[PDB]
């Protein structure tokens, strides 16, 4: 299942994603809170499954969102450097969907997050087509919700 | 004990050593990863009752759910060694990664014994004690969180 989502990611996507975090992973702490209070912005019912945070609003200057956020990005980091092999990254996006499955996050809650890195991508001029390549990734880790 | 005083305790030339060596370890998180976690298993079984969530772990590198384990922990160093220019961006992401250990149990005895491992991976690379007592500095960081 995860295994036939992996396939979606061609040559050329797989491309277009390392060329997009050569940049945004750039700056971990910044595009990674970007993305957050992005999410919190736009889809404030998912505000609900971070009580532990405590004042989201606060952004950067919070220690536990800004803890969060930074983490975040380092799972995105290990799906990016397991991309030539299928192998390694179908096992550790399982490996990663057990904390978020145990969490009770379906695929589809899951699929918010799109729209913020969308969003993210774009306020460093990276356009629909890196996007959607990114929606692909996205969708591999959806198949093992 | 508290995390804030243990982060003190990264002074300029622990911080240069973990650099140094993770140049190192963190070229092949895969192959060093599962190194580390065979290791802790060898020499202190008594933990293997933690994971079992991971099936076989004799089986190594085999062990796909060891194999994805041991890839993400490499992972959670290089955010580590990546904070060390910011005590405070280090201690948020400390705390954070201490949220889950402390939910299954894993005390800082326990977790301590990584040190074991740590030192032998090192070793297997020509890093010797000075660079061994590196890292046990910061693992004593998240231990101070536990
Ligand atoms: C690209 C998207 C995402 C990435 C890379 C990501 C990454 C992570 C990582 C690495 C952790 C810390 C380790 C763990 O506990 O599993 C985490 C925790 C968590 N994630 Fe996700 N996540 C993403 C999206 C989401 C979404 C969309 C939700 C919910 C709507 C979510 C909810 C949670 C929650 C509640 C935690 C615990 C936070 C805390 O209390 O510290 N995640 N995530
Ligand atoms: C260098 C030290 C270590 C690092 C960097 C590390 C890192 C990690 C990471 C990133 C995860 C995945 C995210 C999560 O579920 O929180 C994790 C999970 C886990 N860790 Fe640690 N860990 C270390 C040492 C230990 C030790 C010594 C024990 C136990 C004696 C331990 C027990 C666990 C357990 C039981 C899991 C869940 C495994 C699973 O079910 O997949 N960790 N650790």
């Amino acid at each position: 299942s995860v295994y036939d989502a992996a396939a979606q990611l061609t040559a050329d996507v797989k491309k277009d994603l390392r060329d997009s975090w050569k940049v945004i992973g750039s700056d971990k702490k910044g595009n990674g809170v970007a993305l957050m209070t992005t999410l919190f912005a736009d889809n404030q019912e998912t505000i609900g499954y971070f009580k532990r945070l405590g004042d989201v609003s606060q952004g950067m200057a919070n220690d536990k969102l800004r803890g969060h956020s930074i983490t975040l990005m380092y799972a995105l980091q290990n799906f990016i450097d397991q991309l030539d092999n299928p192998d390694d990254l179908v096992c550790v996006v399982e490996k990663f969907a057990v904390n978020h499955i145990t969490k009770k996050i379906s695929a589809a809650e899951f699929g918010k997050i799109n729209g913020p890195i969308k969003k993210v991508l774009a306020s460093k001029n990276f356009g629909d087509k890196y996007a959607n390549a990114w929606a692909k990734l996205v969708a591999v880790v959806q198949a093992a919700l």
